[PDB]
């Protein structure tokens, strides 16, 4: 019926200009994989990223918004800048697909009606929006050479009406000025005027200060010498030492002088932030340091006035809410941290968001479904868990999903996982290595507080997710030179299904290993098959289900005494193409089990008696793209089953099936859907709320929750 996007998780970008946020809304939006992920960073329920703006091809490298506008500017390592519109108060939509670049954009810069762009290819771009249309038109572009130059930041300042500066930074120790003039459709004498040196390194970021001083205000310049520079601007009156004077035109009559020198000493600098109106400036560095720096009281001179953090951080953001004001910066993992402060003098973290930086390649909910584990190339395996309570025993008014704990952050190269129990869990991958880990006390008290599962003041910080809420390693089992590559859990969680692919000489194997002991259970079961792509228990654990790359399913009857088994049923013409996902239906439906395949065919087979004792195919649908996840949910909604289907572009659909025929419930909006590939698709055994839920993993990056409503 009702579907609602419960949840986003996804990492931010780690570019130095992917971040801005919106003066008036306070909206963050940050580049996440080929989207743009929206986050409110004060929503009263502490909702994370609530939507991923979809259009991009590539890596999303830079995002600014149009200050004093509903426009929003992004770029991508695809070579193109997109111009995007809000539709309604929070969301936006992609009106303009610039395709005028070959190499990949840098850097961006913006001003009402302005856009500064900066190709990795050398080019500098001024566009100015038409006044009909909200489209932007091609101003002038230039290059500064200077060898094999390429910009890596831009800034512009609107000095008089009609009259800009654009500062240029990037593969060269100065940082270069250019003034140009506005005129009807287009600019003129736009050329470069100054060269201001002084750092000893490229110059990664540049900012100018708004004029609250009529005609003196200030620009400051991060190199990779690890120091900050501020340079004077003034206007007409102006007067070692050095001063960069220059004519706009017969009438304007700028000054640049240099003023100030910051820092030094804490690796490259990544970002600088001036503040609005206050005279503060904000800088991230590459060694996990967070700064404010402000003219001191009475002497005038540059002094860091607060100190946050310690790796490293690439953006910053500041704003200011309720008289305090917040600082932002996202991280080598992904993740977003914040702090807020009455003033410079106290301080404390408020909740931020997180999520992974690589594809996330396999999910499993506990068996109650309380929380969802997901594993991503990030090397980190993450638990998900809504924050159903306060620490008061009261329910929260919305249940907002939070990462609960961080089991892993150092797996090499992991693409499974699977829930042992409500305490512990088995992982595995290119490791050639199976790792089981234990839910530890800490994690324990904290789901029991705030999630409700029975067995501080809000979820975790970024800090305790990354040394604290580890899950310790209880078991290694070793696959003996073979790579993983999925596995299940029987039903009645006694039982390991580990199926480990061909190294092209033998060919795939499910080996089986007992909870109890951890010990192999010794006929191991071999394939004529190369790659396993997935294994299901049956929901009686009676059989083993086998799905292959080479386009073929098996059986494996199981031995309910001695815990073997045995081929049982085999189909060699199932499918066309790979078979990249299957599952089992619930028994009161009957004997049942889904396929899902690269020839775009979703089919499900019956057990008969009837001649002959085999499953048969029951009923195929087709799609548009390849199948690459598929799964029914635990229990039987409106008297059918419940199917959610993963294809190879991020679609996802929900589909009703009784006997023979299948029913279209929904598509998901192409708004609220992954990006790119669903790598799994995972129902909750869980029911909660009136609603069911649905955990999502993609190369999106993104680990999704979506609720469905039914009674």
């Amino acid at each position: 019926e009702c579907i609602t996007p419960e949840a986003i998780f996804i990492g931010a970008n780690k570019q130095t200009q992917v971040s801005d946020i919106h003066k008036v809304k306070k909206i963050v939006a940050f580049g996440a994989g080929k989207t743009i992920a929206l986050w409110d960073p004060i929503e009263p329920n502490n909702k994370g990223v609530y939507a991923t703006l979809k259009g991009h091809e590539a890596e999303v490298t830079c995002v600014r918004f149009v200050p004093d506008s509903d426009f929003m500017v992004s770029a991508s390592e695809d070579h193109h800048v997109k111009i995007w519109k809000f539709t309604d108060y929070s969301h936006l939509q992609c009106i303009q697909t610039i395709q005028h670049y070959s190499k990949t954009i840098v850097a961006l810069s913006a001003l009402p009606s302005l856009i500064s762009v900066g190709c990795a290819d050398g080019t500098i771009s001024i566009w100015r929006q038409n006044i009909q249309n909200d489209e932007f038109g091609l101003a002038h572009e230039f290059t500064i050479k200077k060898g094999f130059f390429y910009p890596l930041c831009l800034s512009l300042s609107k000095v008089e009406e009609k009259k800009y500066l654009l500062a240029i930074g990037g593969t060269n120790v100065n940082v270069f000025i250019a003034s140009f003039i506005l005129s009807d459709s287009g600019i003129e004498k736009c050329r470069v005027v100054a060269e201001l040196e002084g750092h000893e390194d490229w110059v990664k970021s540049l900012a100018f200060r708004h004029q609250e001083t009529p005609g003196d205000y200030l620009l400051c310049s991060g190199s990779q010498d690890r120091y900050i520079r501020l340079w004077r601007i003034r206007i007409n009156d102006l007067i070692s030492n050095k001063q960069y004077k220059f004519q706009i035109d017969d009438e304007l009559r700028v000054g640049i002088n240099f003023e100030a020198l910051i820092m030094g000493h804490d690796d490259w600098i990544s970002s600088l932030q001036w503040h609005e109106s206050r005279l503060q400036l904000l800088a991230a560095t590459a060694d996990t340091s967070l700064m404010v720096w402000e003219p001191d009281e009475t002497s005038g001179i540059w002094v860091c006035s607060l100190r946050l953090g310690e790796g490293g951080f690439w953006s910053c953001l500041w704003f200011t809410h309720e008289r305090m004001d917040f600082f932002l910066t996202n991280g080598k993992t992904g993740s977003w941290r914040m702090w807020a402060t009455k003033d410079n003098i106290i301080c404390d973290q408020r909740l931020g968001i997180s999520g992974a930086t690589k594809d996330v390649t396999d999910i499993a909910w506990s068996p109650s479904g309380e929380y969802l584990l997901a594993t991503s190339l990030d090397q980190t395996t993450r638990l998900f868990a809504p924050w159903i309570y306060d620490a008061s025993g009261r329910k929260r008014e919305i249940a907002t999903w939070h990462e609960f704990s961080r089991p892993q952050i150092h797996g090499y190269d992991m693409i499974c996982v699977e829930t042992v129990t409500d305490t512990r869990f088995v992982s595995g991958g290119d490791e050639k290595i199976l790792r089981s880990f234990d839910l530890p006390k800490g994690v324990a008290g904290m789901l029991q507080k705030f999630v409700g599962i029975q067995f501080l003041e809000c979820p975790p910080m970024e800090d305790q997710l990354q040394r604290h809420l580890l899950w310790p390693e209880v078991e290694k089992l070793y696959g003996h030179g073979f790579e993983i590559t999925c596995l299940d859990i029987s039903p009645d969680q006694k039982l390991i299904a580990s199926a480990c692919r061909s190294n092209n000489v033998q060919n795939a194997v499910i080996r089986i290993f007992s909870t109890e002991n951890w010990l192999e259970i010794k006929p191991a079961l071999p394939f004529h098959s190369l790659t396993i792509t997935r294994l299901k228990f049956s929901k009686d654990g009676k059989f083993l289900l086998s799905v292959c790359r080479d386009r073929k399913w098996a059986l494996w009857e199981r031995n309910m005494e001695d815990n073997t088994f045995e081929l049982r049923f085999k189909n060699e013409k199932p499918h066309t193409r790979i078979i990249w996902d299957a599952d089992w239906a619930p028994l009161e439906f009957g004997n049942v089990f889904v396929t899902a395949s690269r020839d775009k065919t979703v089919k499900v087979w019956r057990h008969q008696k009837e001649p002959a004792d085999d499953y048969v195919l029951e009923a195929s649908i087709k799609h548009t793209k390849a199948v690459t996840a598929i799964s029914i949910h635990d229990s039987m909604i409106r008297e059918k089953i419940l199917i959610s289907v993963g294809l190879e572009n991020g679609e996802i659909y929900l589909y009703s099936y009784t006997l023979g025929k299948f029913e279209l419930i929904t598509q998901l909006n192409e708004d609220i859907t992954p990006a790119d590939k669903i790598t799994r698709l995972r129902w909750s055994h869980l029911k909660r709320n009136g609603k069911l839920f649905l955990g999502v993993g993609s190369s999106d990056l993104s680990t999704r929750i979506y609720s469905l409503a039914y009674e």
